[PDB]
């Protein structure tokens, strides 16, 4: 049987790499969006070689503290989502988690040595999310739904507020989750059809039968690269297949002016692409099509709706046919590409994949005992276990550690706690509870914070 996992994680800061998960929440459901058993909910044990995101914290209401008296360490912690995210025929999904909760998700799993991408696709699972869903049903069908703006906010909270959607203790991995799915039933009932296309048209294989590389078929594509002030949409026409990735496909975008690409050469557009900030400027995007972006046949794109969004439909013909015929285009984009770091093992995930042959090792350090981990005796190409080994060791089971490796760790924590960053830390809190000394329960999360620095961080 098949179903929905929606999911949610609440962070002790931004970074899905370099933060850490606080709190982790998921509930099954059926094709109709109908709960099936109960709800999951649960903490992660923060280690000690880490402080949280002042700011973070003043959002969620999660202190170091509530966390570690509650949760499990993230090798505990990593083994419960794995468990949910491997049942088969799952869509595993949530809201903005394609750019933020799956990066959290994949960290997590690549620091505790669980395969980072396998759960999204093995047993028939795949992955969806619905923040873009509700971008592209404002921008093509609009009507039965309450949109907060002076522009259009997407903002879960904004959303659902809006809507007389139940929506209180928000920031809550718990009550995100409920609203999503308050928010999926919601789509799925005033704008059908819509709902259903998108859905099927999220996997690999339906959106490849609508982009037609050869032709430069025009579709419609709804990204938040492009802004609020075209409704996050446009019309993009597919030029060339990317390089180094075969899942990547480059897009230009016909509302734009493509003169860039006609006037520059190739180093000067590289420059220019390789550096700016990414907000449709050269009119070129990439899509990864393992990540269900948005795409739809072009006459999805009705003259009303053109109209309504401000997006002239000539212009857009006027320059397919330039691009048509001018091929000198699709050698410079492509030959843009053709070219493409930290020392942090935990910034590394994507410094490369494993072999078979280390995950099959790495597979083996999971089921020995953490006791016996250090008599272990098996072999690692990748560079970076040997790393991940160790930090897995000293922040999830340090009574395992040998003396001589607790010296080691504590070296390493004092090499995080410098004292630049701890001034800054001080600095950022002494800045809040100055402006935050009326609220009673915004200070008691602040007092929190500095005695948390003071047991982890001080002398
Ligand atoms: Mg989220």
């Amino acid at each position: 049987q098949s179903t929905f996992l929606f999911h949610d994680y609440e962070t002790f800061g931004t970074h899905p790499a370099l933060d850490r998960p606080a709190q982790f929440a998921a509930i099954r459901t059926d094709s109709e969006f109908n709960v099936i058993g109960e709800p999951e909910v649960f903490y992660c044990k923060p280690a000690d070689d880490y402080l949280p995101q002042p700011g973070a914290v003043l959002i969620t209401g999660i202190t170091p503290q509530e966390a570690r008296a509650k949760g499990e360490n993230e090798a505990a912690f990593a083994a419960r989502i794995h468990s949910l995210f491997t049942v088969p025929k799952t869509c595993i999904l949530g809201y903005n988690n394609v750019r933020f909760d799956d990066e959290v998700t994949r960290n997590i799993f690549y620091r505790n040595f669980y395969d980072p991408y396998a759960w999204s696709w093995q047993h028939d699972n795949s992955r969806w999310d619905l923040l873009d869903v509700m971008r592209a049903c404002y921008a093509l069908r609009p009507e039965g739904i309450n949109w907060p703006e002076g522009l259009p906010s997407f903002r879960l909270e904004h959303l659902t507020k809006a809507n007389g959607i139940e929506h209180s203790n928000a920031h809550d991995a718990m009550a995100d989750v409920y609203a999503t799915i308050a928010m999926a039933k919601l789509v799925k009932t005033r704008q059908p059809r819509l709902f259903d296309y998108l859905f099927t048209h999220r996997n690999k294989h339906k959106l490849m039968a609508l982009i037609d590389v050869p032709q430069m078929k025009p579709l419609v594509h709804v990204s938040g690269m492009f802004g609020a002030w075209r409704g996050n949409t446009s019309w993009v026409a597919p030029l060339a297949w990317h390089p180094e990735n075969r899942n990547a496909v480059i897009m230009v975008d016909l509302a734009g002016d493509i003169s860039p690409l006609l006037e520059l050469d190739s180093d000067t557009l590289r420059e220019r692409l390789y550096t700016a900030k990414t907000d449709l400027a050269v009119p070129v995007k990439l899509v990864h099509i393992n990540k269900c972006p948005v795409l739809a046949q072009a006459n999805t794109l009705r003259p009303e709706d053109a109209d309504r969004l401000g997006i002239n439909r000539q212009h857009c013909l006027d320059n397919l046919k330039i691009l048509r015929e001018n091929p000198q285009v699709r050698e410079k984009v492509v030959a843009i590409f053709a070219e493409a770091p930290s020392d942090n093992v935990d910034a590394q995930l994507y410094n490369g994949f494993f072999s078979d042959a280390d995950r099959a090792a790495m597979k083996i350090v999971l089921e020995t005992e953490p006791r016996n981990l250090p008599a272990l005796d098996i072999t690692f190409v990748d560079k970076r276990i040997e790393k991940l080994l160790f930090n897995y060791r000293a922040r999830n089971f340090p009574g395992t550690l040998d003396y001589a490796e607790q010296q080691r760790w504590l070296e390493h924590r004092r090499q995080v706690f410098t004292p630049e960053f701890l001034q800054g830390y001080a600095d950022e809190l002494q800045m809040l509870v100055q402006q935050y000394a009326d609220d009673k329960e915004k200070v008691a999360l602040l007092k929190a914070l500095w005695q948390y620095a003071d047991e982890i961080v001080e002398h």
